[PDB]
């Protein structure tokens, strides 16, 4: 089943269903501290995204998810099982832009996009500045197969923004290291390959963009950019925090500023 195979959870009551997307290199459980204070008011779909070291290896398909779509698709797939129509996704990153495409094909399915950290593009022109100049991302990409352990437990904390010791490093670690390295690495070549400008014009549905002040996959700059090229209204709230997960890392920020933004619409 479609609910097996993503480990889909399902909580709390109401009218809007709350849809959570992880990102990169975590699963369901980096939900853990928010849902609490979205059981009263809304119901919550939880979900793994495939490849993800909480799901099977042998339902990975390396040529179907070496493009952002095919999660996409999976997730048009998971709302259409569980009936959810018109829902309020709440997604992290390369979870964030896959659910920006699923609402092109069907807009339908989305009251609005909460995205944390999004990017559509990490590779540098003349004319963009994503945070990652062309070379220094080939040059790692190329060897990124035989270097794999070694350059996550070294980039894990500039990327979290965290120290080694914290609950949020050891948790991060955690799932990350729970899936398989060329199933990663795959992920890792999608997502660094990924440019989706070309879309953000025909993305309509209401936008929330949350961002650290600091991280640096995602320049403060590109929060603004997305704004201003998406295609139906958007807001962009810069928050006092760091690093590329601050919902993981830093809770206390992030929480309140996820809530208003799930509760409160633009429009």
């Amino acid at each position: 089943s479609i609910g097996l195979a993503h480990n889909v959870t399902i909580l709390g009551s109401g009218e809007t269903t709350v849809v959570l997307g992880h990102g990169y290199g975590t699963d369901q459980s980096v939900w853990k501290l928010l849902v609490p204070y979205l059981v009263d008011d809304y119901k919550v779909l939880l979900y793994d995204h495939m490849g993800a070291g909480t799901t099977n290896p042998d339902y990975f398909d390396f040529d179907r998810y070496s493009s952002l779509e095919g999660y996409s698709y999976d997730l048009i797939a998971i709302l259409e099982e569980f009936q959810v129509s018109k829902c309020i996704y709440v997604g992290h990153s390369m979870s964030s832009m896959a659910a920006a495409v699923a609402s092109i094909f069907r807009p339908d399915l989305f009251h609005k996009l909460v995205m944390i950290s999004p990017t559509p593009r990490l590779i540098n022109t003349e004319e963009y500045y994503g945070g990652f100049e062309q070379k220094v991302m080939d040059e790692t990409l190329r060897s990124l197969d035989e270097n794999f352990k070694s350059l996550s437990l070294g980039t894990a904390p500039l990327l979290l923004a965290c120290d080694l010791e914290s609950a949020a490093m050891q948790e991060y670690c955690r799932t990350l290291f729970n899936m398989r390295p060329d199933i990663a690495c795959c992920i890792t070549r999608m997502i660094c390959g990924l440019d989706l400008r070309p879309y953000l014009g025909h993305v309509t549905v209401p936008c929330h963009i949350i961002q650290s002040s600091n991280d640096i996959m995602v320049p403060v700059a590109v929060g603004e950019y997305l704004r201003k090229n998406l295609g139906g209204p958007s807001v962009v709230e810069v928050m006092p925090t760091e690093g590329h997960l601050p919902h993981l890392s830093m809770p206390e920020v992030t929480i309140p500023v996820v809530l208003r933004h799930i509760r409160q619409d633009i429009t």
